[PDB]
């Protein structure tokens, strides 16, 4: 996260850090608890991942330093990638991880609500992006989970900023005209969480963009409301 601040422990209890153990253990991508056996994340995170056996999901984490060889984690039983996914920039950048055991919910870890189809007309004014990603284009994974408040931008506005791409209605964009606050490398797969009528909704999944926090280059997110049928289908 560029231009963000350290999170409070437990304030983003749906946020997970997905690790790979190969060749040695490291943070791979963000994701969101959406059900007791289910993490929603980006499809592009699994480029070259051959098997779910190399993955570890850690929940209830604030600091990456909490994670050591003796720290408990959730195994991944299955990776489910949208069958129309080819790459982040063309959409369908969404994936489910089916965990090998179920998450026991607590103040430190619990699921985020998916948006309703009735909320397509909602004007979210309180949206946040979170993660352990870079604080600038050339940087490293951060110890402490970062957060930034970022306003949504209209698709028509977003399309003007990415003339070489097609910004579809299955995408949603967010950014300051002047830049300065954004997701960056290592944040991908994580949530764009919006608070509306005192409830947090998983509005986006961090997907792609040009550089990080550049002026007139908003972040592009998978538009989660357009996938509620797919999520239901794939999780039932
Ligand atoms: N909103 C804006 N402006 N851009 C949107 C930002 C989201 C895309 C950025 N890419 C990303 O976030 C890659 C996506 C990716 C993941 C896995 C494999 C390939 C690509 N992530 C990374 O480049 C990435 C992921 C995990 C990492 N772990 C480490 O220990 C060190 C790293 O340098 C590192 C880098």
């Amino acid at each position: 996260i560029v231009g963000g601040t350290a999170s409070v422990r437990g304030e983003w209890p749906w946020q997970v850090t997905l690790h790979t153990t190969s060749p040695t253990q490291r943070h791979l991508c963000g994701g969101s608890i959406i059900g007791n056996q289910w993490i929603l994340t980006a499809a592009h995170c699994f480029y070259g991942v051959e098997s779910p056996k190399i993955l570890r999901v850690y929940s209830g984490i604030l600091n990456q330093a909490e994670i050591a060889e003796d720290t408990s984690f959730f195994g991944v039983q299955e990776i489910i990638i949208h069958d129309q996914y080819k790459m982040a920039e063309s959409g369908y950048d969404i994936a489910l991880l089916k965990l090998e055991t179920t998450v026991n919910y607590a103040d430190s870890q619990r699921p985020i609500s998916l948006p309703s189809k009735g909320d397509r007309n909602v004007i979210y004014t309180d949206c946040w992006v979170t993660g352990w990603g870079y604080r600038k284009l050339r940087d490293k994974i951060q110890n402490t989970l970062q957060k930034a408040k970022i306003p949504l931008v209209t698709n028509e506005e977003c399309q003007k900023r990415y003339r070489g791409h097609k910004i579809t209605h299955k995408m949603i964009c967010a950014g300051y005209r002047e830049g300065g606050k954004d997701a960056c490398k290592g944040d991908s797969g994580g949530p764009l969480s919006c608070k509306h009528n005192e409830v947090w909704h998983l509005v986006g999944i961090t997907s792609w963009g040009e550089g990080c926090a550049q002026r007139e280059r908003p972040g592009v997110y998978t538009n989660v409301v357009e996938y509620v049928d797919w999520i239901l289908e794939k999780t039932q």
